[PDB]
């Protein structure tokens, strides 16, 4: 099988039991609260949510943000088939992983989630699926922006033609010309600063606009 699109939770070698603990506190939100909106992903989407953009742009929405630090495709599909979608009926559902999927090819990557477009057209049929592009990332040409900008070119290309799924490209164009990214965006050329956040979101809102 694809190992990004096989359910699996996160193994706790650790001992503090967080990833469960988050989970669940997702699941209890889903039982307790009638979202519009629903954001799952990583830890680009977990830290939306931590950031003065998420009250102003996305609060007003009506939304839930169920992201983890971490998260590979295959976590946020097991999560999704285990309970974060019950007691719910969002009209759209923004997914936002796979930068994480280290050891997988970006075809694999691209299955994993596709994997999470069909669960969440299966459990949540009248949901609107908004899947966001993965973010170059590295301060310097790697193999992960060429395999990101790969994941992106499939998923985009498995989309186009599924007329209540939408591909989103956020990326405003973070590498710049001498092939950098600036630590100004993104503090450890991974995760976004509140800079990095604002044409992102601002892509994102604009998009959840029309759509609702
Ligand atoms: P986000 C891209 O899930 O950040 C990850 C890699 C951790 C730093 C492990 C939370």
């Amino acid at each position: 099988e694809n190992p990004a699109s096989k359910p699996t939770p996160v193994q706790d070698v650790q001992g503090d039991g967080r990833w469960m603990s988050l989970h669940h506190r997702f699941v209890a939100d889903s039982k307790d609260k009638e979202p519009e909106v629903v954001f799952i992903g990583d830890s680009l989407v977990q830290l939306m949510h931590q950031s003065e953009i998420w009250r102003e742009l996305f609060s007003p929405l009506h939304a839930l943000n169920f992201g983890i630090g971490g998260d590979s495709t295959q976590h946020v599909l097991w999560r999704l088939e285990n309970g974060e979608l019950e007691h719910i009926r969002p009209k759209i559902v923004v997914v936002w992983v796979g930068t994480n999927n280290h050891g997988h090819t970006a075809e694999q990557v691209t299955g994993g989630i596709k994997a999470i477009v069909q669960l969440v057209n299966e459990r949540q049929p009248q949901a609107r699926v908004v899947v966001l592009g993965l973010l170059p990332r590295g301060q310097h040409p790697n193999p992960l922006r060429e395999k990101n900008r790969r994941v992106n070119e499939l998923v985009r290309a498995a989309l186009a033609g599924h007329p209540r799924a939408h591909f989103l490209d956020a990326d405003p164009g973070f590498v710049h010309s001498d092939g950098t990214i600036s630590h100004h965006d993104m503090y450890d050329y991974l995760h976004l600063s509140r800079l990095g956040y604002t044409p992102v979101c601002r892509a994102l809102h604009s998009l959840l606009l029309r759509l609702l």
